[PDB]
């Protein structure tokens, strides 16, 4: 079946739980690959470590930029990017899982948990998973963000993997 891949986080060096999601291999093979196994690290890099570095209130949480921790980087295990799968999946609600990017065809490691319907980002970001269990610790982790996307605490990926 799709992977079940999880996420701990810290927030100030404390433990808010884990996020686990589900990669939607399914429709978007590569792109559930790729973020698979940077969450094992099996290539010699991925997210362990890194932080959410961009959070705002009522609309995301971003994570992923494991080379430069402030959106500006982070690399796929294809190269530093790869091609928009599909627009299948829509950003339907909260606890939707999508691809930050930098336009079209930019997509590398930097991800974002969805706390609200983000439809204006249909065919943009490529949608490929949700939270299956932990939206608590999303929207702790959603408490620390401000309008700027500047967060109020460190909010680090202290472990990550897959489940299944
Ligand atoms: N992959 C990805 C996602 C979001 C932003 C960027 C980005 C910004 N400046 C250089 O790269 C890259």
């Amino acid at each position: 079946g799709n992977p079940l891949v999880y996420l701990d986080v810290d927030a100030n060096g404390k433990p808010l739980g884990r996020v686990v999601l589900e990669l939607k291999a399914d429709v978007v093979p590569k792109t559930a690959e790729n973020f698979r196994a940077l969450c094992t690290g099996e290539k010699g890099f991925g997210y362990k470590g890194s932080t959410f570095h961009r959070v705002i209130p009522s609309f995301m949480c971003q994570a992923g930029d494991f080379t430069n921790h402030n959106g500006t980087g982070g690399k796929s295990i294809y190269g530093s990017r790869f091609p928009d799968e599909n627009f299948t999946l829509k950003h339907v609600g909260p606890g939707v899982l999508s691809m930050a990017n930098a336009g079209p065809n930019t997509n590398g490691s930097q991800f974002f948990i969805c706390t609200i319907k983000t439809d204006w980002l249909d065919g943009k970001h490529v949608v490929f998973g949700h939270v299956i269990e932990g939206m608590d610790v999303v929207k702790k982790i959603e408490s620390f963000g401000s309008k700027s996307g500047r967060t109020s605490k460190k909010i680090v990926i202290t472990d990550c993997g897959q489940l299944s």
